[PDB]
């Protein structure tokens, strides 16, 4: 196994996985690594095993039939897989945490949203649609345009909206377009 986390690249109190060379801090893992389970796969494990099962599951899909698929396991799965594929982004850490907004010129978002929360709501079963966690992704990053308008900083918010969108794309087997 990896001696680093797969996730913050951080050495630490790692879990290794059974049948892949990858390695977790507890809390770096969607879901935290399951307190048993001799052998214990991650989740990179488990996303290539429905592959593997359902090869057409690989075809080019419609967004709008993605958004409305409810919360099954399997669906459950994809959004936590792609929840821990924005947090592997180091500037995910931006957009972690409860956010504050105090800036001349510009007044905080009417609905707050940040990546612990999604997070939570995952954990929680909040959500019953693809869509419903797909939204709250995509409000951290519009609420966080909106609010830093031309500062320069700006730019995080596109760049991990970029890390978000390819990795729906390529998780859910968004049909290819130009
Ligand atoms: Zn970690
Ligand atoms: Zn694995
Ligand atoms: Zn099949």
């Amino acid at each position: 196994n990896s001696n680093i986390c797969e996730v913050c690249n951080k050495w630490g109190r790692l879990f290794c996985c059974d049948t892949c060379p990858r390695s977790f801090h507890e809390h770096c893992h969607i879901p935290s690594v399951e307190a048993n389970k001799n052998p214990w796969s991650c989740i990179f494990c488990r996303i290539k095993t429905i592959q593997e099962r359902c090869p057409e599951s690989q075809s080019g899909h419609q967004e709008s039939e993605v958004l409305m698929r409810q919360m099954l396991p399997e669906e459950q799965l994809k959004c936590e897989f792609l929840l821990l594929k924005v947090y592997c982004d180091s500037k995910s850490c931006f957009f972690a945490s409860e956010p504050y907004y105090n800036r001349e010129g510009s007044q905080g978002p009417q609905k707050p949203m940040w990546l612990n929360k999604v997070k939570t709501s995952l954990n929680e079963q909040m959500y019953t649609r693809v869509e419903g966690f797909v939204q709250d992704m995509r409000l951290i990053f519009h609420n966080h345009k909106e609010f830093y308008r031309e500062d320069k900083f700006t730019r995080l918010g596109i760049q991990v909206q970029d890390i978000f969108e390819k990795n729906f794309r390529n998780i859910f087997a968004i049909q290819e377009t130009s």
